[PDB]
């Protein structure tokens, strides 16, 4: 038994994790459940301890993109996620009410703070078997929209208390960011179908104008695409997220320490290096200390920039190398949130990409 499908799944925004759920006491998996998706590795030691295998085979993407028809695919471990235990001292309703407004892990461990530094280690190994041509994040900095914040049809940005938005929620339902009129769905009969409950199943129907602050770009990915191996930051001030403005730098086509930038919102590739040069099959080891944009929330101006520090230290040819991959440098990076920072590792496949993805990933910690 010397890869371990470890296959329970946590939606961390929407559910509390069961203790069971739980990997090695500080984890939780995210994406698809397939066996080989995500596994126990006691064949690539890191330490003296097993390292996770994650793998996406072409048929993998499970996820839909931004763009129409795009598709990605999501085996990844996140650092932040709630028990039960969070809920420990609060209204009972307080788990209801966090569910539906989609904020459970806001009560977890493992979030860093608006504006608080912090240190952060892992390591990562790339089998040589691994396609020049993938395009994944293997690590990233996930950051925490604000869940009451919503904009009308008329066009106005407010933020609601939890009773308000639950009222909302009444006539409306969300995809993503976008609201729709909510509806019930029928069979392929046209009878109203019910749940296991026996409730009516809800659906979107059209668009009916309301938004509300979901996803946005990582303000810290790790990655490969187009032949590069990248580092990018990510910074957006206004206070409610514009997904239609999709700035985003190309690690191909950007120049290191080149900010794309919009009126709100910075790309920068911190670093990049051709595929060819990436160290495969050994451990590669990632020091990064993160000073945080800090924003001024409803204000929506930048307080201070932020800082990023990479060291990348690996042993291939018989020699130990290190290198200040990234040297203290001013960047912006961050989200305009109420909420700070999370940190995930494993295979977020973007880009409308099915090229087969499969490395390890070992050693985390963070300050
Ligand atoms: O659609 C883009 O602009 C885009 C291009 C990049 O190739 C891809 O890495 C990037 O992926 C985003 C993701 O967008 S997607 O279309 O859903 O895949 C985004 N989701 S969103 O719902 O907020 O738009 C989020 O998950 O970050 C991904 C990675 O962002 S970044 O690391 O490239 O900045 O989007
Ligand atoms: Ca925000």
């Amino acid at each position: 038994e010397t890869l371990v499908p470890l296959t329970k799944r946590v939606n961390v925004q929407a559910d509390t994790a069961r203790l069971d759920q739980i990997i090695d006491g500080c984890w939780v998996a995210v994406g698809t459940n397939k066996k080989h998706a995500i596994q126990r590795d006691f064949t690539r030691l890191f330490a003296g301890k097993p390292s996770y295998r994650f793998e996406l085979r072409k048929e993998d993407n499970t996820l839909e993109g931004y763009g129409k028809g795009e598709t990605k695919g999501r085996a990844e471990f996140s650092y932040c996620y709630a028990t039960s235990a969070d809920f420990k001292g609060l209204p009972a309703d307080a788990y209801r009410k966090a569910q539906i407004t989609k904020t459970v892990y806001h009560h977890g461990k493992g979030i860093c703070p608006q504006g608080v530094s912090r240190d952060y280690e892992f390591s990562v190994y790339i089998p040589s078997a691994l396609d020049s041509n993938v395009s994944t994040i293997f690590a990233q900095w996930h950051g925490m929209p604000d869940r009451t914040l919503v904009q009308t049809p008329e066009g106005e940005v407010k933020k609601l208390t939890v009773d308000e938005f639950l009222e909302l929620d009444k006539t409306t339902i969300f995809k993503k960011n976008t609201g729709h009129e909510k509806v019930a769905k029928l069979d392929k009969q046209g009878n109203p179908l019910k749940d296991k409950k026996g409730n009516p199943v809800y659906k979107a129907g059209k668009k009916n104008g309301w938004l509300v602050e979901q996803g946005g770009y990582p303000p810290l990915a790790f990655g490969f695409s187009g032949g590069w191996f990248y580092i990018k930051a990510n910074s957006d001030r206004r206070w409610l997220t514009d997904k239609t403005d999709r700035c985003n730098a190309s690690p191909e086509k950007t120049p290191v320490m080149k900010p794309v930038t919009s009126k709100y919102k910075s790309s920068t590739i911190a670093y990049k290096m051709p595929f060819a040069d990436f160290p495969k099959d050994c451990w590669v080891t990632f020091r990064v200390h993160i000073d945080w944009t800090t924003y001024g929330k409803e204000a929506e101006n930048i307080v201070k920039p932020g800082k990023l520090d990479v060291q990348m230290e690996y042993t291939d040819k018989k020699k130990t190398v290190k290198e200040h991959i990234v040297n203290n440098e001013v960047i912006q990076i961050g989200r305009n949130d109420d909420d700070g920072y999370y940190f995930k590792f494993g295979i977020y496949r973007v880009g409308n990409s099915t090229v087969p993805v499969c490395y390890n990933l070992a050693g985390y910690k963070e300050e």
